[PDB]
């Protein structure tokens, strides 16, 4: 263990907006591409304010958008972001 998911804690500091590649997308959320082996979810409310149908109307396949790191989960190897909070800060 404490290895590529655990890097990424010892490697990037939460909280700061980093351009990802949103690689795939399903209508609740968008996994974008941080570091190797490790993709963050984006909510469909985290998106938009408003009636987002799918996560194509924002970001399609190989976006490559700043997104605000506000989690890491690297015991279930997951990332939290929020294109919400990028823009909020």
């Amino acid at each position: 263990q404490e290895d590529p998911w655990r890097h990424f804690a010892r490697t990037h500091a939460i909280g700061q907006i980093v351009p990802g590649k949103v690689t795939k997308l399903v209508p609740f959320g968008a996994f974008v591409r941080v570091e190797e082996g490790i993709e963050g979810l984006v909510h469909i409310s985290e998106l938009a304010e408003r009636h987002v149908e799918v996560p194509d109307q924002v970001v399609a396949v190989g976006d490559d958008a700043m997104v605000k790191v506000i989690d890491i989960d690297l015991e279930r190897r997951r990332i939290s972001l929020s294109l919400k909070q990028a823009n909020e800060d």
